[PDB]
């Protein structure tokens, strides 16, 4: 809310940065407009310096200078984050990983990838798929998001159900600390219990404890067969039974289970001009499978589909194994958040709730907000108990905010849920962590922040309580 | 040797305080303290004069509060199956046992989330969840004695790591008592939760130097409908490696375990445990487990895999089982190797992560470097994860053999950019060889974490950071 007492960038600081990062000092005000605005376009900083280092040493030297000079630094990746973590609040120096985009090594047998933090996720997927491997995560933001940002936010995504957390799949990190110290935890071993797993501190730390410069990550083998079933369900009870039956009948080949409601389908059709491939339904389910024997997978899907259609769990369904149609079906899900931001002002909640009551809050909000909301939608990673809850309005209303908050957070706390399942904390959620974390946890978090960055130059105003 | 730090000593008043805090949970009899003072390998013995066995987290908090005010060192202990001396005192540290913290708090039969006290025995948790059609995400030969809290504190790997991955992924939450007795509630029984720093990760693999784990929330995989085991003899390590490659290519996602052992391992398990080999005599053996939803499909995958492996000469003889009894018999040949080794004599033990293509090199090397001074040299373990268990047995310890083994093995491993402790951890034994796997700045940051969380150093002194 109020700017902390950091120094201001002088002409000598600019000349120092030009010495440290020749060619990577952007000060043109019109060029700084895009990096000062967050993805949702509801936060806008006033930073006058963007730095674009090429190497880890340049990052170390930048932070050394900023530490001696007490200048605040805002690390930025693809700038697709949803919680205002990725843009300055005031005049923080924006340190971009855009030019830190080289792959350093890839072991064609172990599947271990070592790459710079600014490698774009989509580009890494292409790279490892050319070598019959895949990234352990994928996101709708794949085209822009940086692997460094994925690690910093502990991104979940669309294959989390199968491959799990970056806490498991990240094998090593090189991190530059606030004073410039380079911390080498960049091991490439599957198993290494030689002391504390320090890298874990930086996974989900959202740039407040250090700048991730190099990532080593375990890539799963590329599946021989990927199938997608897009199904229409006549209610949420049937969605939940489709999930239970899916786990019973598909089992280890399951790689994704996503859901969306009718209003989501209507919004992607309206704003993105994507047609539905199945009959109109109150709910849609996207199931992905990934396996090594295409025939066994096809048989599993056949028997699953036959039972689900036969027992009335699914009303209408389409299947795809062709890469093009698979991408078509996936686009209906991946681009929901975009269609929502085109419907007007978006109130965005990212909740972990018991799966059996994942949609209850959507119905509650629809009753609580009558004609004062444009739309209330629920979609997301049902398999992981993760609901994306969005409310759209024709314009922002402080009235509608008072109706939504704290109510939504209180409901989540009443379910012992998470008020930020995936997207993290950043600027937006720094003062609502008490609904998911007790004061002693938040206190230890503050102690770690003070140990690793005593001057608080890395990402001020985030991601700890005020 | 190592010098005792200036901690206080246990007085009669401390014994009365502990008797207040945990009624009936204070053991002072010297003959009773014998067993908890000796490590699993029986080569380290502490001189602790008090064992505390609390039942509840509040009791652990109050115990540690008292020890913090009094400057009394504390040695947390679970199943006491640890391999690196972390589990027993060096001098007179108070032994804090989780043996009586053995309750299951809750289990959700849909999400598969287990919440239980740290002292629940792994095998007993397995029986509990399997009755409900789930399994534990980890398994190990110590299952009969090790505590889930010990597994989290050591970041235990084990026999199904290849399928379900690290505890860093499968642990959903922890309740931890800090050195001053503060109860840290990170007990988040949620699949996903990005509300600040993932503090629990610090305590996974911290071996009781940053806090005492009292409650665990863990994700339990569903119980597989079909489990198969194949046990195969391979004529050389190259064929072992191609059997692994082929196994991944043909079994794929249903693979749940890949373990190897050498001929000497088989001989020792046969000689000491009287377990006959079910395949023709071979220089290497491989145990493969699969876990899947469809028996027919898994059987087809295994049949084709076996066809191709036997066809191209990667495997000389093989046997398969689905009957639970026979599956367990085959698993016993691998699980009980460590016991047979400790029955063979004094054991020099190394637990290394190496490039899989070079996993067995050190064994051949040491067989040549050592002579008749080694009774046996063996290599076995989690080949799918790049993890070698290297062991040398002899009739008795000798300084000469130790000098031939060390630092040579650790320098070899560093030469391969490997880990000198893949899964067993550091503890007392390996505290001064971390430089072979970790750079100075990381070790310093670890020391700063220790100073922040335990500035008095009462939790597991003389471990698991450098001196
Ligand atoms: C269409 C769309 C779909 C999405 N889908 C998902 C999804 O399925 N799951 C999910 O979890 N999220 C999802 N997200 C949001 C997600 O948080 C980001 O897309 C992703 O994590 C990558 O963020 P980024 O690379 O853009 O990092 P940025 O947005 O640039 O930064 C995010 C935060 O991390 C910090 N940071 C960035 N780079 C570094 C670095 N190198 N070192 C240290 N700190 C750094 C920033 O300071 C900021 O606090 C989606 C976003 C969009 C727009
Ligand atoms: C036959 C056999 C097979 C094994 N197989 C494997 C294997 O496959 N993979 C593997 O990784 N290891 C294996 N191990 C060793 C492994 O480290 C232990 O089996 C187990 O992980 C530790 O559990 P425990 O309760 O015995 O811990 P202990 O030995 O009692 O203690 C382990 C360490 O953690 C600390 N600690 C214990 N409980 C707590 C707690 N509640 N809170 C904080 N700190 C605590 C102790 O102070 C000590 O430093 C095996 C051991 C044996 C004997
Ligand atoms: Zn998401
Ligand atoms: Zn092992």
């Amino acid at each position: 809310v109020r700017r902390l007492p950091f120094s201001t960038v002088s002409k000598q600081d600019l000349a120092a940065f030009e010495r440290i990062v020749p060619g990577g000092v952007v000060t043109d005000p019109e060029a700084l407009q895009a990096p000062n605005v967050d993805w949702l376009r509801t936060l806008r900083g006033c930073s006058k310096v963007l730095l674009r280092p090429r190497t880890s040493e340049e990052v170390s030297h930048i932070l050394r200078h900023c530490h001696e000079r007490n200048l605040a630094v805002n690390p930025q990746g693809g700038n697709t984050g949803m919680v205002g973590g990725s843009v300055p609040v005031f005049d923080e120096i924006i340190l971009s990983t855009a030019r830190m985009n080289r792959v350093l090594s890839f072991h064609s047998v172990s599947g271990i990838l070592v790459c710079q933090a600014g490698c774009v996720l989509e580009e890494l997927s292409r790279y490892v798929e050319e070598r019959d491997f895949i990234m352990p995560l994928d996101l709708g933001a794949k085209g822009s998001c940086h692997i460094g940002g994925n690690v910093a936010t502990n991104a979940g995504g669309l294959r989390f159900l199968r491959y799990g957390s970056l806490h498991g799949t990240v094998l090593g990190l090189e991190v530059v600390l606030a004073d410039g110290t380079v911390l080498d935890c960049l091991t490439s071993l599957r198993k290494d219990n030689t002391g504390y797993d320090l890298k874990q501190l930086f996974i989900g730390s959202e740039g407040t404890l250090g700048i991730i410069t190099t990532v080593s990550i375990l890539c799963p083998p590329k599946p021989r067969a990927v199938n997608v079933a897009f199904l229409g369900c006549p209610g949420f009870a049937e969605v939940l039974q489709t999930f239970s039956t899916c786990k019973g009948m598909l089992g280890e080949i399951l790689s994704a289970f996503e859901f969306m409601d009718a209003v989501c389908m209507q919004l992607v059709g309206r704003h993105l001009h994507l047609a539905s491939p199945v009959q109109e339904s109150p709910f849609y389910v996207l199931i992905e499978t990934s396996g090594s024997n295409a025939g066994h997978d096809a048989e599993k899907l056949g028997h699953f589909l036959e039972h689900a259609l036969g027992s009335g769990l699914v009303t209408d369904g389409t299947m795809a194994t062709d890469q093009r149609k698979v991408k078509m079906l996936w686009a209906l899900r991946e681009r929901i958040t975009e269609a929502l931001s085109r419907d007007g002002y978006v109130y965005k909640y990212d909740l972990s709730l018991p799966v059996e009551r994942l949609y209850d809050i959507v119905t509650d909000l629809r009753a609580r907000l009558g004609p004062h909301a444009k739309h209330v939608v629920g979609y997301g990673h049902l398999g992981d108990g993760n609901l994306h809850l969005n409310v759209t309005a024709e314009a922002f209303s402080p009235s509608l905010l008072a109706a939504l908050e704290p109510h939504v957070y209180e409901w989540t706390a009443g379910q012992q849920g998470s008020v930020s399942a995936e997207h993290g904390v950043g600027f937006r959620k720094r003062d609502v962590l008490g609904y998911s974390k007790p004061p002693g946890a938040l206190q230890l978090m503050q102690q770690l922040k003070a140990l690793l960055d005593p001057k608080g130059i890395l990402n001020p105003y985030k991601t700890l309580p005020s």
